């Protein structure tokens, strides 16, 4: 049971973020108290319509959770993927420690959530490697397109 996970001063914020933790597929799938953890250290910004989330080739320390709003990845051009409320994204680069791989823009106004470094390999280690075999799901889109894949490999 949950009690112990919400009952503190830290339970509004808990608690407002964990039904959308709830919906992020690949951490909907960790347990309850770690899941908490990452509600605990989220942050909030917010992008309007046309400005830049990730900038293709940049470093990047920070990881995203799309609440609201419409954002799109585009990689030379070439729209890799669409994103809505509910997914993650600029995960790779906190993994791999190589620079951003792609650019993805907010295409309205976008509400999200967000990691820096030190909190992503802190509290998402337990995860890296599921987060990790996703990228062969990148793989194929980036072939599907004739893109580069050295980014990944
Ligand atoms: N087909 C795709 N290939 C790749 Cl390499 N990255 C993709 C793809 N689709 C979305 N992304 C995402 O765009 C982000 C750009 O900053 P990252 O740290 S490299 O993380 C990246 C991924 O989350």
């Amino acid at each position: 049971h949950h009690e112990v996970l919400f009952q503190g001063p830290g339970a509004k914020k808990r608690k407002m973020y964990e039904d959308i933790l709830s919906h992020v597929n690949i951490l909907k799938d960790m347990d309850p108290y770690e899941r908490c953890k990452v509600a605990d250290c989220l942050k909030s910004k917010s992008y309007n319509d046309g400005e830049i989330i990730i900038k293709e080739g940049e470093e990047g320390d920070t990881f995203f959770i799309l609440i609201d709003g419409n954002a799109v990845a585009s990689k030379d051009n070439k729209v890799i993927k669409t994103y809505t409320k509910g997914d993650y994204f600029g995960e790779l680069a906190l993994l791999k420690n190589k620079p951003r791989a792609a650019t993805i823009k907010a295409q309205n106004f976008c509400q999200v959530v967000y990691l820096d470094r030190k909190s992503f390999k802190r509290l998402l280690g337990p995860i890296e490697d599921i987060l990790h075999r996703n990228v062969e799901n990148y793989k194929k889109v980036l072939n599907e397109l004739g893109l580069d894949t050295t980014c990944i490999d």
